[PDB]
């Protein structure tokens, strides 16, 4: 009886694609002036990578929804390429012997924390959008694996606690079957897509990400506002006939 907010009606069948994320471990170790030169190249040239990353996601936002949303990610790169946020990172590594991983966190620590001090869901929600640009920056300095959701090959359902514009901008609306997230937002981004794409989806699942696993067989009803997990063939067969009779309705 998983009751959500129901974005759009539509029964769909598909395997569960759970998006898990490994916790990131930052290096809080103090390096020697002999490895500082390496931090600059690992960060400087690592800037050629992170800059090349958003760039790839930048055009995918304009080729996916249209140059209309590309202008939003365009400014998001300026913040990353900010010459000011760069001189502070560099100095710290040299002045406080901080690792590009640790020093880089220091700046991202006040940009996100400082926006939380504002009383405006506009600049505050920007805090999450700015912090998001930081987690990516880290995965680059640590060369950690990147979550590539644009790699699906078989039709499956999408399950995740929540997806930020960047993830939706690179999502593959070419082999996806639907969107299921625990976002109790009467207007969650994942919903605005489901609304413009008129596809069927849900957002108030709450804790379904803690009840299903990846590859699990899910069945979205989007009719009685409920998700069935590996239901019996008696229910499926009974709905397979009625479900399709609705397609004709």
């Amino acid at each position: 009886m998983i009751s959500g907010i129901l974005a759009s009606p539509g029964i769909a069948f598909g395997k569960a694609l759970l998006l898990k994320e490994d916790e990131i471990v930052i290096d809080r170790k103090k390096i020697s002036a002999d490895q500082v030169d390496q931090e600059v190249e690992r960060f400087l040239s690592g800037r050629a990578k992170a800059s090349a990353q958003l760039e790839t996601i930048k055009t995918k936002a304009g080729e996916t929804f249209g140059e209309e949303k590309e202008a939003i990610f365009e400014g998001h790169i300026m913040l990353l390429e900010d010459e000011e946020l760069e001189q502070e990172i560099i100095a710290l590594i040299k002045d406080k012997h901080m690792t590009a991983d640790a020093a880089a966190h220091e700046v991202i620590e006040g940009q996100a924390s400082a926006l939380e001090e504002l009383d405006d869901e506009y600049l505050k929600e920007r805090a999450a959008d700015v912090r998001d640009i930081g987690k990516r920056l880290l995965r680059n300095i640590l060369g950690l694996k990147i979550i590539d959701l644009s790699a699906i090959q078989d039709e499956v359902i999408l399950v995740a606690a929540d997806l930020t514009p960047s993830e939706t901008a690179q999502l593959n609306l070419k082999k996806v079957l639907g969107f299921i997230t625990d976002a109790g937002g009467r207007t969650s981004h994942t919903s605005i897509m489901a609304r413009s794409l008129e596809l069927p989806a849900i957002v108030g699942t709450g804790s379904v990400t803690s009840q299903v696993k990846n590859d699990d067989y899910l069945i979205l009803d989007a009719v009685n506002n409920q998700v069935y997990v590996n239901p019996t063939n008696e229910v499926i067969d009974k709905m397979r006939a009625v479900q399709e009779q609705v397609a004709s309705e």
